[PDB]
């Protein structure tokens, strides 16, 4: 057998219209588990946005950089508050999201715009309208956050469907289909080595995972019972995958060129007639 642990497609962004039910196929039919979509953004756009962040002409994006220094020396830094990290009132989250959307729009200079381009892809892959959710008092969710992984840094193993048990999700649970959520991200800059997305074929099992202080130890126990795939998309490629269902991590960055990625999550509306995307 030459079957890998998970089934991913690999397409060029110019071809997304040939896959008008891909989102349905991942979430509903489970006929594959993810896709790499090459060239969603030009490499030149990725270099210019990265230079904005490096040099600080970033539209204010540096004002919402969370260095996560309290959480130790292995953790990612993040521009914007991700919703998984938040209290159920979401006040600070919605304020960061406003800053993020304006800064992001300024850095991409419409060439192409980040939100327009990502929405184009998700529309093509579903046939559905695509929206960033609105909060209950008219706030904006953020479409994305930017993760910054320096040398030696990683994103520890986690699984997206845990969000459905967090109080921060209360308002989104009034809008979303409560089946799997997908993850999407696009690298802005890639490291010399390491910084791979590792997706396990182990599926969401919150009762069992909860017995471990470290979720990595759970993965290591199941490995004792061909159990994962690793991906390193290049700049401007989108990785879209069933992060809700499958445990996943990002491996440690090797070398002094940081890994910078912009992305978030997506899911159907309750009636599966719209796609919502956020971080
Ligand atoms: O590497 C990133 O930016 C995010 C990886 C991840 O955990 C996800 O896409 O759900
Ligand atoms: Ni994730």
């Amino acid at each position: 057998s030459t079957k890998p642990a998970l089934h991913f497609l690999d397409i060029n962004a110019t071809e997304v219209k040939k896959y008008p039910t891909a989102i349905q196929d991942i979430i509903i039919n489970r006929s594959f588990d993810g896709m790499i979509i090459r060239g969603v953004f030009p490499r030149d756009t990725m270099e210019q946005v990265a230079r904005c962040l490096e040099e600080g002409n970033d539209g204010g994006m540096k004002s919402i950089l969370n260095k996560n220094e309290e959480f130790g020396t292995k953790v990612a830094q993040i521009y914007g508050h991700a919703i998984v990290g938040q209290s159920p009132d979401l006040k600070d989250y919605f304020a960061s999201s406003a800053i993020f959307r304006q800064a992001c729009r300024t850095m991409f200079q419409g060439s192409p715009d980040f939100e327009e381009q990502v929405e184009s892809i998700f529309h093509s892959l579903s046939g559905l309208p695509v929206e960033i959710p609105t909060g209950p008092e008219g706030q904006t969710y953020t479409p994305a956050t930017i993760r910054l992984l320096l040398e030696g840094r990683e994103i520890a193993v986690h699984v997206g469907n845990d969000f459905l048990l967090m109080p921060a999700a209360n308002h989104l649970k009034t809008l979303l289909d409560l089946s799997d959520q997908l993850s999407y991200f696009i690298p802005l800059t890639v490291p010399e080595a390491g910084g791979e997305l590792v997706v396990y074929s182990l599926e969401w099992n919150p009762q069992e995972a909860s017995k471990y202080a470290q979720m990595q130890e759970y993965m290591d126990d199941v490995e004792f019972k061909s159990q994962s795939v690793a991906y390193a998309p290049g700049p401007g490629d989108m990785l879209l995958f069933n992060g809700g269902r499958y445990y996943h991590r990002v491996s440690e960055v090797i070398g002094n060129s940081p890994r910078r990625t912009i992305g978030g999550f997506l899911a159907f509306s309750k009636q599966r007639d719209k796609i919502y995307y956020w971080s």
